[PDB]
Formats: C-alpha cells, structure tokens, sequence
C-alpha cells in the first residue's frame, strides 16, 4: 500500500528544511523498513495536490493507501499500529520513561533562542542546561535490563547506545530531531555547546550519528541556521 510523507521544504522551496516532525516520521518509516516516497512543501506555493489532500495545511502529513494523517503523534501511532510484526519490527519504547526523559529540552531551547532580554539569558540558559541534565540522566542510569550488570564497567552506569537499550525506538525518532536543532542553532548563534560534562548526551549522540537512519533525515545545517536566523538574532 502507497506510503508518502509529506514534509516541510527549505529555502529553495524543494530541498528538505528545517522541521523536527518532519525528520521524525521520516525516521519512523526509515525504521520500519518500509517502501515509503517523501514529498517537500514550499508552504509558499503549495501544489493544487497538496491542497486538495490536506485542506487545513498541517505539515507533515500522512498519505498512506488514499487516507490522510496529520498530527505527528497521531501519524507516529498509526505507523506503528499499522506497520507491524512478522512484516515490520515494533519500534515502541519498553520503558515508559524513555518517552519523557529529555521531552522539555525542545521547550527550554527555544524559550532561550527566541529570548531578546539580555537579563534573561543566563536564566534560560540554565533551564536549556538542567534539562539537558535530567536527559543525562536517564542516559547514565542503568535500565531495567541492565540490572547489576555483572558487566558493567562502573557500578551503576549504564552502557546502552539509545533511550531504551540498544536499538532505536519511537522515542529517539522524537528527541533525536529536537537534539540535532538544539546543537546547530545554539552553536552557531549563542556559542553554546552541551557540555563534555554530560557523558550519557555525547555518548547517546555519538552513537546516534553513527546510524544513517539519523545521519541520513538530518536537514542540512544551513537550512536549520537559516529557519532561526531572525528569532536567534533578536538578542542584542
């Protein structure tokens, strides 16, 4: 059956732009395995297709057979339920809390990105910080599976690549996206770094960036700089 995702476009109206819900489901079909076409959107100049299948204009969408999906956390439920064993691997997180550890980071982000108050920075900073702390966290802290790891390196530090254990799931299609817009905006426009500090956030990143799936629905930089150029510039 006929899967095409329908995702926003960058500054040449054609290319993939900026979009973490985009990249998201986009990493959600690329985990599926699934025979699956992705269609860009200049929002600008949408096609009379495009109009016609998605008359309220939310993006990213869902064409899949002749029904229509909008809401990314419908479109991701859906997927899953419907993208199923024998055929196709469950992606979903075992522990529940692997789908809230690091879920306010995206928040603190752009509350300090968009922020122009110079006596506010230092403030917003530290919460984009702490948050990215309680991610750190979960990555540090062993998982059910690892209990008294009679294999661990240090005692009570966890080793596993990704959110859940050792596999992508649902969760890091979510945050993954989030992270990677978090590094190149504050990067480029406040010279903010994670800190080295967080070894569970590089670890977890590191492995992320070795996998395609992840490497590969990445927007280019250019195009994530470009989308918060003027919010970024506000501060004075």
């Amino acid at each position: 059956p006929q899967v095409e995702l329908f995702v926003k476009a960058g500054s040449d109206g054609a290319k993939i732009g900026n979009c973490p819900f985009s990249q998201r489901l986009f990493m959600v079909l690329w985990l599926k395995g699934v025979t699956f076409n992705v269609t860009t959107v200049d929002t600008k100049r949408r096609t009379e297709t495009v109009q016609k299948l998605c008359p309220g204009g939310q993006l990213p969408f869902l064409l899949y057979g002749t029904e229509v999906h909008t809401d990314t956390n419908k479109i991701e439920e859906f997927l899953e339920a419907v993208l199923c064993p024998p055929r196709y691997p469950k992606l979903a997180a075992l522990n529940p809390e692997s789908n809230t550890a690091g879920l306010d980071i995206f928040a603190k982000f752009s509350a300090y990105i968009k922020n122009s108050n110079p006596a506010l920075n230092d403030n917003l900073e530290k919460g984009l910080l702490k948050a990215l702390k309680v991610l750190d966290n979960y990555l540090t802290s062993p998982l059910p599976e690892e209990v008294d790891e009679t294999s661990a390196e240090d005692e009570g530090v966890s080793q596993r690549k990704f959110l859940d254990g050792n596999e992508l799931t649902l969760a890091d299609c979510n945050l993954l996206p989030k992270l990677f817009i978090v590094q190149v905006v504050c990067k480029k426009y406040r010279g903010f770094t994670i800190p080295e500090a967080f070894r569970g956030v590089h670890r977890y990143l590191s492995n992320a960036y070795a996998r395609e799936e992840f490497a590969s629905t990445c927007p280019d930089d250019e195009e994530i700089e470009l989308a918060y150029e003027q919010v970024a510039k506000a501060l004075k």
